[PDB]
């Protein structure tokens, strides 16, 4: 996968999903660039989930998948953000058994994964 391929992925899966919600540009800005230092609406905890089980990797209830994701890295990442995807994938595996709603478990497993990230971390 090129960094090309993934940024115009990132793009395709926010279209897919932004519809659904009402939310505001700026915050989906602050996401991309893996600021998730922000109070979230209850719409964007549910983008998030919309993105990753477009992604695949969290089944409905907002469970995270850690093996399938580790598993699946090569599809989902460019080359130079495999490292620290998992390592990322590895720290935050069980974040979301500490919540109960599917919406804010995904939301609390991405915003550890953007706290965890030893370099660039990038979300749709």
């Amino acid at each position: 996968m090129t960094m090309e391929q993934f940024l115009t992925s990132l793009d395709m899966i926010r279209s897919g999903c932004a519809p659904k919600f009402k939310l505001k540009t700026e915050d989906l800005d602050r996401l991309r660039v893996g600021d998730f230092n922000f109070p979230p609406s209850q719409d964007l905890m549910c983008y998030t989930k919309c993105v990753s089980l477009m992604a695949g990797t969290v089944n409905k209830k907002g469970e995270f998948n850690a093996p399938k994701a580790l598993a699946q890295l090569p599809h989902l990442v460019p080359p130079e953000m495999m490292e620290m995807s998992r390592k990322s994938v590895e720290a935050c595996r069980d974040t979301h058994k500490q919540f109960k709603e599917s919406c804010e478990r995904v939301y609390q497993t991405a915003k550890c994964f953007s706290e965890n990230a030893d370099g660039q971390f990038m979300w749709p």
